[PDB]
Formats: C-alpha cells, sequence, structure tokens
C-alpha cells in the first residue's frame, strides 16, 4: 500500500460462489441448515381448531407436533410484510417470513431472499432451501420469476464488504436450493441471468464503498479495463487521458479536474457489442465518475458511475445481440489546489458553449457536459446517463425514489417499464422549459447551478444544452438510492433498470 | 485557449467606433435612422389646445399631423425622468427621452446618451442624432459640456460585452450626430475627451466582466504593456516579478500571492508624463488587484480596472502638467500548501509586522506593499482603489463608494472631481479611535478589525503604509464597480480619475 | 528572512536573567527600588484606633507616619484577591497585594508573584523584594514552596515576547530577594527548581506564541534538537521523516500530512535519563504537534509545546529514577491536491482502519500513531498532551483542562501533581456506551463522534491505539493553552508534567 | 377532553401488577412460559467435546438433547452483553442473555431483567422465571441485590405507555419466579422496595412522557395531592398559588411565569416523614418544574419528575430517620403580552437581582426561589435536579448527568448512592473565577454566562440562592431523562435520589 494514502491495504475479498440450483425435492423432505418459507397473509390462515389451513405449512407444523403453530401466534406471526419466525429444532431450522397482502413481484421475492440471507447469516448456516407456501395459479413463469428473484435477494442479501476492516467473518453461505417453483434449463437460465446481473450489482456497490484514496479515477479506468479483459470478444476499452480529452477540446471535464494534479483524470470508454452482424440498436449509458466531489456525509459520490460499470459487467456475461452498448465515464475527483478551477471561471465544453461557474459544489454536471458530447459523437440512437447530480431530488423524492428526466416521452416509457421489470423505484419529474431562463449568465452562454427552487429541474435542463437533439436522452438523477443510510453501505442501484432497458431494447 | 482552464478564448470583440460629431444642422432637417430628443418637464407643456408649447416639439408635432403628441399623451409621458416615448413614421423615428426637473449634468445629459443607445439597439439604427428641446438659458460652456455628456452617455450605452458568449449581435450604431448645441473645434475637442475618457471606461468594464482564469496576474501585466506599447512615447512601463518584489522586501504581498503557484504575481508599476521637462506635479494611483479573491465576488479588480483605464484615458488626452504612476500589485489569492495560513505573520516593506487573523482580507496586505511602492516614487498625493470590505455596501449601498483620507484637501479635491465626472462617492471619516481594536498580542497590528466600523478599520490599516509626508486618499469601490441590475461591470472611477488628474 | 513567509525575521530575545535568592534580611531594613507584601484579607485587621495590628504592616507604617494605613483605607484595600495598592515615598516603594482568604497554594503565590513582577514593569524597578506580612502557622517546608511559587511568578510575570513587533523595552528588573521565609541550601534548591520549570514554561510559551510561518515542523524538529544539545549528557534525540514513518507504517500520521509538501513532517523523539544505573521507571509524555490545523484559534501545538518546556525543565533538573521519552508527531495539516479528503479510510501502524468522517478531527490521527510509537518504546506509563475538541472548553470553560484515563491509579498521580504545580484539571468518564457512535459501515471506526461527549469519545478514540498494558491518560488542553486576555500563549502543562515525572 | 387543548384524553392504563418472588425450585425443574438465564462470558465455556462446561447449561442442554449448544454456537451466543438467543421446544422457551464480563452491578441485573421482559413480551409469555447461571462467589447480601435488580429490569422493561395512541396491546406478564438467589424474608423485601421504587420509576416516565397539554401546572400539583393522599399518614403537602408566592417574594419563579395566563403557576410542598419521634435529618429534593420551556426537547420537567417519582417511591418504603421535603416550582413559559422581556431585572425572595440576558435560561430563575424556599424548611441539605443546559450533554453525552456542589461530603454521598442504584453521574467543578463572567452592569448578577462553561455558570448563578450553611448539590439531568433510543422517558433520577435519603 506504499503509494496509497493512508497505507491502506484492501482485504482480499473472499466472498464464496453461491451454489444456486432449482430442485424438484418436496419441502416436507428438504434436509439442510435452514428452510425458508415465504407466506402471505392469507398462507397463515388458521381453522376452527388454530390448524395451518395451508397443507405445506399444516404439513411441517405436523411433523413438529405444533411447535411451529405455537411459536407463530405466540410471537404474533401472522404473515405480514417484514414479519418472521424462526425456529431451530432437532434436525434443522425454519424461518417463515412474512409477504403481507397483494405484494408486487420483483420486490417481494427479492425480499423473501434477502431475508432468508439475513436468516442463514445469523445461524451460520451453509445449505439454506427457499419456497413459497403457496404457488396456486401461478404459470411457470411467473414461478421461474419468482425463483430468480428469490436468488437475487439471496445473493445480494449475502454480501458483506470487509475489503477495509481488520475484523470479520467470511460468510457462510455455500448453497440455495429452491424449490416448488419448476426445474430443468429454462428456470436455470433466469437463475443464471439474476446472478449475472448480481455480480454487476456487487461490483456497484465495491467501487462506491470504496473511498477516494483507494478507488481514484487511475483505478477507476483499471476496473474498466479489468472489465473488457474478461469478456474481451464482446466488449472492448478505450482510456483517454488528460492530453487525448484536450485534444477532443473536453473544457468543462478539464477545468474539474484541474486540481487534483496529483491522482489525474481517465475518460472511460467501453463499447458492448456480439460479433454477429445483424441490425444492433446504438445505446449509451453515462455515468458520473467523481471518485471524490470537493462540494463523509456523502457517501453517493460516484454512485452513477458504478451503476454503469456494473451493468457492463452484467451485459458482459448476458451477452445480448441487436444492441452495441456505450458505456461511457469522464473520470476525475474534484479537489482544492492552485491549479484548481475557481467559482466564477468561464470554462468551455467540447460543443462550444460557455458555461460561467457561479457555485463549485455543481461540477459533477460539468464532466458530465464533455461526457453527453461524446456519447452523441458515437451516433447512438439513445442515451441514459446517471448521477448524484442534486440535493433537491432528495428532498423531492426522499432517498429511495430516482428522478427520471427526459424530452422524450417514449424513452420516459421504456425506463418507467425497465424499472418495473427490475424493481427499482424512480419517478419521471418534468422539464419545465420556463426555468431556464433562471440559468442566463451576464456574461457566458449559461451559468452552472440555478435557484435551490427546482434546482434538480434545472440540472436536467443544464445537461439537455449538451445533448444533439435528434438523440433520445434521459437522465437519471440517483444522489438517494445509490447509498443506504440504514445499512451504512452503497446498493448498487440502477444496475439492474438499466440491465433490463438494455435488454428490452 | 489552450494553456486557459476550461480551454476558454475570448472573442475578438467586433465592435465599430462610432462616428461623433456636433452639427448645425437644424433638427426639423435632420435626415436618418433615428432622432432622440432630451426634454424636461417644462419642456413638453401643453396649451389650451394641448399642442406643445415648445417650439421645437411643436414644429415636429405639426409636421407629423399631431402623431407625436397624441402618442405622447396616450403614453403618459410628460417629460418625467426616465420616461421615453417611441415613434416610427415615414421617413424616420423619433424617441422623446424625460429629463425631469432640476437634474444634474452630466448625469441628466449621460442619461439622455445612453436611452438614445438603447433606443437605437432596439430600433438596428446605424445612424442617429441627439438635441435636447430647449437649450435657451445654458451657457456656450454648458452646451459644450452637455453634448461631451451626451456622447459618452452614447458610446458606453452601446457596449456590450460579448467575448465570452457563443452566440450575439454585433452593434448596429455607426454615427452620433449631436445637434443644437453648437459646432466647431471646442466642441470636437470636448467630444474627443470624452471619447479618450470611454475607451479607458470600456477596459475597466472588460478587465473586470473577464473570469479570473483570464485575467491573471500575468495577463493583467501584459494588458498594462500593451497600453504602454500604444502610448510608448508618454507611457513606460516597468513590470516587477516575485524576485525583483522579495528583493524590495513586500513580504505582505508575497505573502497573499504565495498559494498560487500557477498564476505567479506581478507587480505593474506605469508611469505618464509627457516628454517635456518642465515642473510636473507627481500623482500616484494604485488599485488593488486581487485577480481572484478566496475571500459573488464579482467585483475583483474593479481598482485596478479602473486603474488601468484612467491609464488608457491618459495616454490619449496627453495632459502636460502631471506625472502619474500606476500602481497595481498583481495576484490571486489561491489555497494551496505553499499558501499563507490564518495566524501568520508578515512582514510588509516598511518593516511593520501583521498578524493576519482574517484570510478573507487579503487584499489589503498588498496595498500596503503598493502604498509604500508609491510613496517611495516621491509622489505628492496618492490616491488607491479597492474593493475592501462588505461593511463599505452596508453603510452606503451599492452605488456610491466610499472615501477616506486624513487629508481636508485632497477630500475637496475628489469631491470636486465626481462633481465633475457624474460619479458617485461620499467622504467617511477616519475615526482614530477604533485603531485600539487593530492590536495585536504579538505583531504590531492585525489585518482585520471587528464588523463594526470594518470600512473605517480598513482605512485605518492601510494608513500605516503611507508616508504622512504625502497626500493620500483611499477610496472604497467595493459597490459601484459592478452593476447587479446590469449583471455587468461598471467601469466605476476611471472618469473620475482623469478629472483629478486633470485639474491637478 | 528569505525562506520564511512573509518575510518575518523574529527579533533576538533580550530577557534578563533574574538573580533570585532568599535572605534572612529585616523586612524593614530591605533595600532596593520595590518592596512587595502579600497580606490576607485578615493580615489587614486594625485595631480600636484604626491601626495595623500585623507586626509588619504596623511597623512599615509606623516608618511611613501613618502614610500607608491611611492610603489603603483611602484605597478599599482590605486584602482581598485581585486588590493591590502601590506607594510611591521617599527611598523606596511599597505595593500591597491581596491574597483573599484560604486561597489555595501555590496559586496565591503565584499571583503575588506576577504582581510583584508587574509592579516592577510598571515603576521600572531594577531590584525588588517580596515577603509575606504573615508566615504564622506555616511550616518551613510550606514557606519553601511559597518561596519558590513567589520566584515562578515574578520570573513568568516578568516574561514578554516581542519577537514579532517593533515597539518594545526590555525588562528592568534584574534581581529578587525572598524574605521572610527562610534561608539556605534547602530554600535555595527549591527556588532553582522554580527557574529551571520557568524556562521549560517561557520555552512553551514561545513554540505557541509564534505562528505557523516561523514554527514549522522542521523548526520544531531543530527545537528539540537544540534541547538535547543543549544537555546532550542526559537527553538523546531522534528526528525521523516521512520516509522512515512510512517505513514504521504510520499511516494515520502520514495521511494527515500528506497535504503540506512545502513544509515536511518530522515525528521527534527526545529520551531523557541520567548516566546512572538505578532502576529507572520508563514513561511517556506525548503532545500533538499541528503546527497549523487547518480545522482565530491560537491554541494549535499547545500539547508539543508543554512536552518540549517539560524537557527543557527536565534537561536542567536531571531527575534520577526515570526515563523520559518525549513524543511529537509534528506536521502541518493543509489543503492541496496531495491532501487527504473526508471519507478516506487510513491504516494506523498497529493496523486498524479509520474513516475519516470530519477532516476537522484530524489531529487525534497524528495521536494515534504517535501513541503506537510511545508504547513500542516499552514504557509503563504515557500522557498525551492535546488540544483535542471544542467541546471540552463547553464543558469545562478556558481556564481547566480534560483528563481521560482507563487508569485510576494514574488519574491520581496526575491530580496529585497538579495540586502541587497548581495547574487547573478535572478527570473527565471515559463512558464506554459511547463507542457504538464511533462504529463505520466499512472501517474499523469513524474519528469523529457527535457533538454530544465529544471529549468523550475523542478519548475512547486514542484508547484503540494504546496498548492495555501501558497506563495512559490523555489531557484535553484545548482551553488553557491560551489566554484571551493576555492575548499570549501560557505554556500550561510543563509544570504539571515535571511534577508527575518527578513523584515517579 | 372539553378544557384540554386538542381535545386529547389519556386512555386509562392497563399494566398487570406482576407477581414477583424467590424461589428456592430448581432451576430444570421449574414450570411456566419462558425461563431467561444470564451468562457472563466465562458461563459459556465449552469442554474438548464442545459441551458446556457450566453446570446448569449442561444440564439444560442435556435434557434438550443437544439443542441449546448447538443454537448457541450456531448464532455465535457466547455470552457478550446484549447478546441472546432464544429457543422455543416442547414443553417451554429458554433465553440465555449475555451479561458480558466484569460488567458492574446492578447495572447488568437490570439488563437481564430488561432482556428478559422483552422476550416475554415478544413470545406473549405469563409466567417467567429469571435465573443465573452462575452464582459462585457472590454473598448471599450479592444475590439478594442481583435479584432485586433483576425483579426491577422485568417490571421496567414491561412497562408501556400507551395513554395518547391507540394501537396497543396490554402486557401478558403476570408472574415472575426469581430463581437460584436465596428465599425467605430478606430476599422478599429487597424484591419489595425495588418494587416500590419502580412504581416512582414509572411515575416520573408517565409524568414526562406527557406533553404540556396535558400535564400542565395545575395537574402537576394534582399529582402530588394525590401522592400524599395516598400515603396521608407520612406525607403532606401544601400547594401555594401565586399570590402566596408572591407574599414570599418569589419574584423570579413569578417573572418566569407571568407569561401564561391561561396555565397558571402551583409552587408545590410535600413533606415526608414517619410519625415516631427518633431524630430525623431533614432533607430537601428539590426539581424544575418548567411543564413547558419556551427555550422537539423532551426533557421538559425531567427534574420534578424524579422528585415526585422519589416521594411516590418513599411514600410506600417509609424510611425512618428522614424528613423529606420535595419543592417543585412549577409552570410553563410561555410567550404573551403578560410575559418577561430580555432585559427584565427580576429580584428573587432573597433579595438579589438577576438581569436577564437570556430568555431560554429562565429555568434556573424558578429554582432560585425553589431553594431559597427550601433553605427556609431548615433542612441540612438539599439536592436539586434540573434540565439546566445543552452544555451539559456536550460535555457528558446524552446518558450521565453532571453533579456540581461545594460540600465534597455530600458530593460523595451522591456517588455512592449512584453506584448503588445503578445510574451514571459524573462529578463537574464549581469553578469559582468563572463566576466573573455572570457580573451585570446594572444587575447584580445575568442569568446565563458564556457558552463555554455554561454548565458550571449554571451551577454558580444556583449557588447565589442558596445558604452556605446547608449542604447542596446541584444535577444537571439534561440529557439522561430522555431516552432517543426508545423515544420515551426514563425516569432517571428516582432510584438515586431514593438510596440517597436512605443512606442517610
Ligand atoms: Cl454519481
Ligand atoms: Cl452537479
Ligand atoms: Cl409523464
Ligand atoms: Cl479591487
Ligand atoms: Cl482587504
Ligand atoms: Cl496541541
Ligand atoms: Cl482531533
Ligand atoms: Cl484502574
Ligand atoms: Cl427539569
Ligand atoms: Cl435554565
Ligand atoms: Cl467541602
Ligand atoms: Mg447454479
Ligand atoms: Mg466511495
Ligand atoms: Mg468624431
Ligand atoms: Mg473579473
Ligand atoms: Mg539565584
Ligand atoms: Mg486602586
Ligand atoms: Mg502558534
Ligand atoms: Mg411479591
Ligand atoms: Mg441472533
Ligand atoms: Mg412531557
Amino acid at each position: 500500500a506504499g503509494d496509497t494514502l493512508g497505507l491502506t491495504r484492501p482485504n482480499e475479498s473472499d466472498a464464496p460462489k453461491i451454489s444456486i440450483g432449482a430442485k424438484d425435492t418436496a419441502v416436507v423432505q428438504w434436509q439442510g441448515d435452514l428452510l425458508a418459507i415465504g407466506a402471505t397473509e392469507n398462507d397463515m390462515a388458521r381453522d376452527e381448531n388454530s390448524k395451518f389451513k395451508n397443507p405445506l405449512l399444516q404439513q411441517l407444523d405436523s411433523e413438529l407436533n405444533g411447535l411451529l403453530s405455537a411459536a407463530s401466534s405466540e410471537e404474533d406471526f401472522s404473515g405480514k410484510s417484514g414479519q418472521s419466525v424462526n425456529l431451530r429444532f432437532p434436525g434443522g431450522r425454519i424461518t417463515l417470513v412474512g409477504l403481507g397482502s397483494s405484494a408486487s413481484s420483483p420486490t417481494s421475492y427479492h425480499s423473501l431472499g434477502q431475508a432468508a440471507a439475513a436468516a442463514a447469516k445469523s445461524s451460520q448456516a451453509r445449505n439454506i432451501a427457499v419456497a413459497l407456501a403457496s404457488t396456486d395459479g401461478l404459470s411457470a413463469e411467473s414461478k421461474i420469476n419468482s425463483a430468480s428473484a428469490i436468488a437475487t435477494g439471496v445473493v445480494l442479501g449475502s454480501f458483506e464488504d470487509n475489503r477495509f476492516r481488520s475484523e470479520s467473518k467470511k460468510s457462510t453461505l455455500e448453497s440455495l436450493d429452491i424449490l416448488g417453483l419448476g426445474t430443468g434449463p429454462e428456470i436455470e437460465r433466469k437463475i443464471k441471468y439474476a446472478e449475472h446481473v448480481c455480480a454487476g450489482v456487487i461490483l456497484g456497490r465495491e467501487l462506491v464503498n470504496a473511498p477516494a484514496n483507494i478507488v481514484t479515477p487511475a483505478v477507476l479506468a483499471e476496473e474498466a479495463k479489468k472489465i473488457a479483459s474478461t469478456y474481451s470478444d464482446v466488449i472492448s476499452v478505450n482510456i483517454l487521458d488528460a492530453e487525448q480529452c484536450k485534444e477532443l477540446k473536453m473544457g468543462a471535464y478539464l477545468a474539474v479536474a484541474a486540481a487534483a494534479t496529483e491522482n489525474p483524470p481517465y475518460f472511460i470508454h467501453l463499447c458492448f457489442k456480439t460479433p454477429t452482424k445483424e441490425r444492433k440498436t446504438k445505446l449509451a449509458l453515462v455515468g458520473k465518475g467523481l471518485t471524490f466531489d470537493s462540494g463523509e456525509l456523502m457517501k453517493n459520490d460516484m454512485g452513477g458511475a458504478a451503476a454503469v460499470l456494473g451493468a457492463a459487467k452484467a451485459l458482459g456475461e448476458i451477452r445480448p445481440s441487436r444492441v452495441e452498448v456505450h458505456f461511457i465515464v469522464a473520470a476525475c475527483e474534484n479537489m482544492i489546489s492552485a491549479e484548481g478551477m475557481r467559482p466564477g471561471d468561464i470554462v468551455t465544453a467540447s460543443n462550444g458553449k460557455t458555461i460561467e461557474v457561479n457555485n463549485t459544489d455543481a461540477e459533477g454536471r460539468l464532466t458530465l457536459a464533455d461526457a453527453l458530447i461524446y456519447a452523441c459523437n458515437q451516433g447512438v440512437e439513445k442515451i441514459i446517463d446517471l448521477a448524484t447530480l442534486t440535493g433537491a431530488i432528495m428532498v423531492a423524492l426522499g432517498p429511495s425514489v430516482a428522478g427520471a428526466f427526459t424530452p422524450n416521452d417514449d424513452l420516459a416509457r421504456e425506463v418507467v417499464e425497465a424499472a418495473e421489470a427490475s424493481g427499482e423505484k424512480l419517478w419521471r419529474m418534468p422539464m419545465e422549459e420556463s426555468y431556464w431562463e433562471s440559468m442566463k449568465s451576464g456574461v457566458a452562454d449559461m451559468i452552472n447551478t440555478g435557484p435551490g427552487n427546482g434546482g434538480a429541474i434545472t440540472g436536467a435542463l443544464f445537461l439537455k444544452q449538451f445533448v444533439d437533439e435528434k438523440v433520445q436522452w434521459l437522465h437519471l438523477d440517483v444522489a438517494g438510492p445509490v447509498w443506504s443510510d440504514e445499512k451504512k453501505n452503497a446498493t448498487g442501484y440502477g444496475v439492474s433498470t438499466l440491465v433490463e432497458w438494455v435488454l428490452r431494447n
């Protein structure tokens, strides 16, 4: 760690790959450390004698001589969302997990998986199983989708980032058997898909969790190269250095980067494409990549870049045809030094527009200006950018819901549908044109920061100045959901939605 | 652009030089795109048939068959200050501009000229004229002065700084005929004088409008060199680098400059004099030149701008009875490992020590060494201009500068100069009893006193660095160098300084 | 002062070494410029004729024909703490100083000595004396301790730091005779001890009064080397540079130091011991040594100053039976491109990781590595002094330091040492339940907890870097190292630390 | 709820009285819903076959065929503080609760009892038991104290205040058997004592949890009258209204109360004593009783609540050898036309004048008159409790109260009482030099000093109203009266005050 500030050396991530499979084993006959069962409120109904009506629960309780029904009533478990009962008995352990009533997939089944991972961690389980108390009326396909969402919840719920702390226990969880939901090639493909996405989500969490003295712009570029190296027959990489970006006239990006002489900036360009020669839709994913932003209360730095690189990691495995995807991150750290940009400075973006920098706490959007111009210059048809852009969007939508801004109603609809499929939370917000007048400069084409009221909107209107009108473009302000204050950890928010969006194109 | 942070390049200022002349042409006979008429409230009086009493306005109206009087009453124009009517008719365009009642020159005539420029801009006028509705009761001198003030308004009102905008429209205005106020050599000399002063005001606006990534200290020094090069027979230049200032023991200035290793400091010294060898009154003009101040301050370097603006004007005017030293200790106040910390104790070139209790008041540290330097040139009188305090804006608002001097006579000179230029300033007291609040427990003084009286203690601080045999006045111009309404620099100070120099 | 920022050059200190002695001379027979007398309220009792009952005061008044009793009653002097009467008469000058009632020693005697110094300074006295109005009810040992405390007050009271200002007169005080409190070898050894401690206290004041552009980390290292050089038979020095600290894995200290590329860091290690071979208790004194802290606070480096002060005193006193390690991890906390960011995770030399959630609390990071280094020297007991928190001043005010230890015995030793020194400190609890608020979501801990309990969690942080086998006390001295009343450093801590070392 | 603001009506509390007893029943033979076992880390040691070495745990595990040891290791339970395992099996339920290593009693046993209550609540248990895994090395007396502490944890842990919300289930807990710690009259008397103290602690929690629109000063007086009525042979009451306090010259208290014309003030005086005629030590307990303070802080009235709590406990316990005065000057601090302004000068009932420079510190004005009233009852010792300052929370965090006294003996009594009660407090210094910052330019004193030292100067203020012949300690309880974690009042202070009274 000789050249790392603070001499910090990340511990080697020693997480096992969980072995996940869908089995036809009867639930009452399954043997291992922990069985988790997802039950709705209706699944917990009892008869005249206070016995479970549900066949699976009735049988498990019988075999336990009424210990499961007794514990459940004593502990007031009736299958409400978030509730759980944990029962250790001779030969095994059962946890019932409440699904509530009328809970949406995939989110309910993600939660179920998360709860199963938590109960595994708290009992040092190695081999676990998950099932639903009832699958009546469900198609083979809904069941497949529930299985893959359960898998996702277990994998993401088992992740623990211990790279920067001296005391930790490695995860005990080695296998997951998903029961009752089908077997064979199709359900296994879907589980594999989920696993590919999770590996992207987990990369995103790691990139964000890591502090700026570890994930520098040069380190972020190396992560990009590692993805390309792993998937070199479908992903290529081009890393531009400051001098190359200067030749491309990226004055807004380079001005933000100028202070940080010790950790130089790198402009990251990955391109995914299968070598086959059918028609491909050309897409870009642009992520804000300030590895530190001068403007540890805000632990969301780089969430956007992380979601973009996480998506690349997923897509490298999934290998969709019919799409060409450009992943673009203008990476730098925003520091303070004699070589730095001052408030009031006027910088020129690579499309010639001039920006009066009235607020040095909003420098991220400057880097995005040049990244968006670059994306448009790759000849893409559609762009999504993700950025932790404003506090204002968290005032508006809270910690958990990202704001989506687009001139293009169709692309809004695509992104809303992708989020519905992934389970991620977002909400379209208006690009109210009248607010652009508040962004006028008395010397330059525009200022970089408008009034507090409307701030997430004028942030979006700012970015629009750097997007070719013929390209469809949506901006996702993810300041809130990239970081979980409760878990004190990154989420990798965005990856799953982006993957779904690419795949549905 | 290549070596500029943000890759930003100033667009070439493409503005035409307006052709200005005084002409004897009767106002009703004049032909061109726009005729602007300045009318007082009394000039707009009407008779019992609602017809203008004023002979010029009566004639124009009757020639337009009552269209001008009708439009005027409909639009409630009665000649009040700020009022205007704009009438397009076959063969031309007239705008009447209200002058109010008993309004002071040159400000009223500046405003008239500004209003004419604005009406030109909004009609794309190329050739305009301006006249007063009545000139009777004005001396030949006052008419001359009115003409030059009109010219000033039109020139300054036509200026638009589009250097950093990727889209803009070039001024259409090409010529101004000033009517009814006299013709011949004298009025033409006065108009030319106004033009020379405007070019200095406009340089000042440009220096301030430009951001710190464009106007660095090196660039400020180049602008000084360019003035000397343009007027080389009357203006000389010496630019001192950090190592030269160090030999001159400028520890206060060099401490402030120490952080900014990327944009090194330059100490600017221009000297104006005509090349004849008669005795000349020796003056200095010192301007605060922090191209950026770490402590939105869009008024940074307003002082230095006014000082260089004055040089530019004087280089053209060539006054014979004066030797003027223009002095700017230019640097940017940044943050870095090489920088001065709060608490540091720095030593000015006169040997006095300063405890720097507040790094938002570093400007005055640079002025300390600039003032000592000025006194060392052997001058008789110094004016410094500086955006020194927020306190002065609390005291006097955005539009009126504060003037501080121990020397009553110099105060009177500067008040008279501002009366002649039209600029707003107000003397403030150098209340001695407040010096006690500037005591240090370790050094000779601290740099920043309490908020109450802050502009006064700022002045008292500077007075520590001025030879008491030299007459010295400090002008705290934090407010009026920048117009929040126009979102632009004003070039405040240039016209007053030039009038001050000339009256010496 | 070519390489000093601001070109500041400290003036050469010209303080007299005061000649101090204890004499058996009758107070009324003593000859010189000023006689100061310490009188309690009870000492000032008068009889039925309004004459002093105190024998000494009665005698002096009788010599002055009632002038002293008359001046006293007119000026309402009754011996209350802080009161004084100053009477100039033919052949000399007397000042009576109030000691109050049941005031604690040595503080009451320090104050006496300070008041005698102040009266000497205000009358330009060269030769002075001090006596108590009454020594009834005092042991020989208490009188000896009173005498040395009076000497301490006079020496410290006569100090004036004029290194950074032009206007000063050198102290006139040349001698002090202490009367009525005994004579001979023992009292003289005590006075000498007090003098040695004062020279340390004065070094401490100087190191703190000097600004960060003068006392950089290199300069602080040179001060350490000078101490070792002066006392080279009992004090050794090792200065470690950044590369050596990196080999010792001091990632927390080096992270804080990384920004300040212009003034590099030095880790200072002094060791005191007499060359005799009796068993020695191994002690460490660790001082926070941020010469400037980016998080006007004038208390920077008060901890390091106390530690180096103590070394200076101990070098002269030469106690046997101790080996004392003096450890200061010196650096300045600046802002640059090379600097640590908030959120960075740094690794101390014991392997523990710290998530730096607040860059205003970097001082404790340097102490982490200093404390580990101290434990690695195999010491039995450590005291650290550090200006660690604002919270401790909220808690205990400007004058009383907070003491934090797991070790009840060491608390008792430090409380007793302060009792003997006269310095004010108070033990505060290391409430363990607060450690939970120092959890990180990524590292082993954060560096800053919530405001409530901030001095406690500061202490609990430091505890993570201290071997449990070692007894350890943390002293948060943010308040008393700097006197806002004097506008000067106090050298707080030196006298206590010397008493602690001596009582081991 | 016609006359209550907001029409709020407290729901009737329906808490079971838990039946508590000590039994000699072998733990393995005990029958009921839930058995909780307190185990230290050392208790959880295993042998070479991974079987519990502890005899009780070995036996229980053997009955459960290894299920308990297996669940324990799987769930990483090793007996650390806060840890727990909960195992439901045929015929019952066991919970193992970690006690950590060398944790102090009674706190460790309180926590045990709280964890047993929580497990009862989460499993709807009616009949529970608690035992220690090991009682080796405990005296009979320590076991008795452990049992009563366990009872206290269970009773306090089972409390839930549902008066102001619609959704709640009544506690299922009906009985507790305490096992392994002894049987018979002595242990039963101790348990009974703990129950009496709990009923006080619970009254305290209720008085604080209730909002100011429910617990007004009139209502607080009625609570006092209810206590006296319940225990009328040992507790008498006198409620003084505003007019009576005016005759007693309580200008400081009445000034604070003047704004609140809608909810008038009442001065509460309870007196406890048994009717037997042995010598009784006269004590006062004074509580701050601002039912609302205009200066969301949920700690209002925590002091008064502790005092009334103590009266409730003492009414049942009936100690001989004491007479205890319980004094609360109750009012609300509001804003109206009738109110006190900042700057007003008020006169306390001892004649001293106070310039009220800060209306956020009015609570101390009411205490001034309460303390004078207490001294006028001829008591020997006074403790006041008050949520006086934010400063004390900065100092000591949320959990530890600050204790201020001139009287070293009383400090020792209160520190010992807290030791016995388990409550956290810490003595802080009454640094006399800070009194100078409380000077007024017009009155005898101001009411608020500078932020630094604010808890100390608070104490020094209160001292002005205390007869020096009376021993007096001030407890600043701003932190621990309210638990942000529970979102509920704690009734902090009651148990300590009861122990203090009993040890007199
Ligand atoms: Cl981002
Ligand atoms: Cl931004
Ligand atoms: Cl929509
Ligand atoms: Cl300026
Ligand atoms: Cl300044
Ligand atoms: Cl320190
Ligand atoms: Cl710190
Ligand atoms: Cl101990
Ligand atoms: Cl209270
Ligand atoms: Cl209060
Ligand atoms: Cl005492
Ligand atoms: Mg698999
Ligand atoms: Mg990070
Ligand atoms: Mg012309
Ligand atoms: Mg500018
Ligand atoms: Mg001597
Ligand atoms: Mg006097
Ligand atoms: Mg210092
Ligand atoms: Mg009972
Ligand atoms: Mg558990
Ligand atoms: Mg309440």
